[PDB]
Order: structure tokens, then sequence, then C-alpha cells
């Protein structure tokens, strides 16, 4: 519910691999405890530090009593309205039971252009699998990195599974605002492989040999969107 990671040995090992330099602005999701929130000030330009818990937000601010370039609102991440006319980053250690809903609120209604999150392993794992629907929708978006392993005991109470430190690019859209429609249909077809509903045995046959998809259980991202272009080629 809410792990904290509290040692400062450990917050410093993560701190390693997140790139964060004094210029940036960052929004922290659920700051919890302030922990990482105090490496992010020392850190970065200024944090807007999100955390639900009325509680906690007490505690972030104690935390960082010595630091003034922060803020700590006390709101749901999910609600939030982030800035349209600027560039920001996000970082967050967030629940395993909103890890979906959150990824698509920073993802899809949000414009940070570079996102740290430490999330579950396996959840982790699902992001980059492009048999999902959830990877799909994403990569279309943002590059996903897998950073590294943050073991189950630097958490606490101690979880079951291992989790990992990912990292969110943003880049060009690979999908046009007009295509939303299409490609939402055409990506939900097919992770369901109701082939037919969106190819005829041919097309089908020739977009994946156009696409060089030679295993339909290892498709990359790139020869997927080949799929989805035959697809718009095929229908007017
Ligand atoms: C895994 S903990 C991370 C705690 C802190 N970052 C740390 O590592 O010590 C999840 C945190 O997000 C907060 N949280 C959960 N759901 C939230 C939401 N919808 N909006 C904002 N914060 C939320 C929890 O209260 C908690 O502080």
């Amino acid at each position: 519910s809410q792990n904290f990671i509290t040692s400062k040995h450990n917050i410093d090992k993560i701190m390693t691999n997140i790139r964060l330099n004094e210029h940036d602005n960052i929004f922290e999701i659920g700051s919890g405890k302030g922990h990482f929130t105090l490496e992010l000030v020392q850190r970065c330009n200024f944090v807007t530090a999100i955390e639900i818990d009325h509680k906690l937000c007490k505690t972030t601010e104690n935390k960082l009593v010595d630091h003034d370039n922060f803020q700590v609102l006390n709101k749901d991440i999910l609600q939030f309205k982030f800035p349209k006319n600027q560039s920001y980053k996000i970082f967050g250690n967030i629940p395993y039971n909103i890890s979906t809903d959150i990824i698509r609120k920073i993802v899809f209604d949000s414009i940070a252009d570079e996102i740290y999150l430490i999330v579950e392993y396996g959840f982790a794992k699902r992001l980059l699998n492009t048999k999902r629907s959830l990877a799909l929708f994403l990569m279309a978006e943002v590059d996903i990195s897998i950073l590294s392993m943050v073991p189950r005991e630097y958490f606490h109470p101690k979880p079951k599974v291992n989790s990992s430190l990912i990292r969110l690019n943003r880049k060009k859209s690979r999908i046009s605002h007009k295509d939303k429609q299409k490609y939402n249909y055409f990506v939900m077809k097919w992770v369901n492989k109701e082939y037919k509903k969106i190819f005829t045995k041919n097309q089908f046959n020739n977009s994946l040999k156009h696409a060089g998809i030679d295993d339909l259980n290892n498709i990359s991202f790139e020869q997927f969107l080949s799929l989805f272009n035959s697809y718009k080629l095929f229908n007017k």
C-alpha cells in the first residue's frame, strides 16, 4: 500500500541512475515521507510534490524544512492538471494498485518529456511487451527503458516481489491525432488475435511479409507500426 524506501545508502544508489539536472522542474508522484523529495530538491530546480495523504504531506514538508525550492500539494495524482506550456519531468515511486492509471495519466494527459518511475519488476516487463495493448498505446508516445532493479528489501513493508526503475522519454508521436480512433481499434483487435476483423487472409499475409514479421510472438514496435500502416492502406 504505502511502501517507503528510507535508506539513504539505497536512495543514493537509485539516484545514481536518475539523470535530472539543476535546471529541471520536477513533479514527484507520491512523495511519502519525503525521502526521494529531499534528494530531488537538492538536485533539481524546483519540486512540486503531489501526495494524496494529508499526513504524509506534513511529514514531507517537515523533511524539506531547510529547503525553499519545492511545494507539497495534497492532491490525487489522477486528478492533477499538469502544466501545458512548460518543460518538466516526472519522478515517482508509485503504488502497484494504480500503476496503470498513473502511467496512462502522465503519458497521455501530461507533457513531461522525461519520466522516471519505480514500479514492480513484472509490471515493468509488460510495458515492453508488444503483445499487450498498454505497451502499444504507450510506445506511440514514449520510449521505454528499464534502467535497473530495485530490491524489495529497499522497501518497507518488504513486498513479495522486486521492483524496477524505469525511464520514459517522450518523442514525436508515431500516431497522428487523425488516427486516434483507428489505432485504438487496430490495437485492441490485434492483441486479441481477432485478426479476421482487421485483415483478410491475404492482407494479413502480405502485411506480415512486408513488415518482416516471421514470428507472431516476437514483433518489434517498429514492425507493429508497419502493420497498422498496411492496415490503413487497405482501408481508404
Ligand atoms: C510506494 S509509496 C512511495 C513513498 C515515497 N516516494 C518513498 O519512496 O518513501 C506511494 C506514495 O504515493 C502516495 N499515493 C498513493 N496514491 C496516490 C495518488 N492517487 N495521488 C498521490 N499520491 C498517492 C502514497 O500516499 C505514498 O506516499
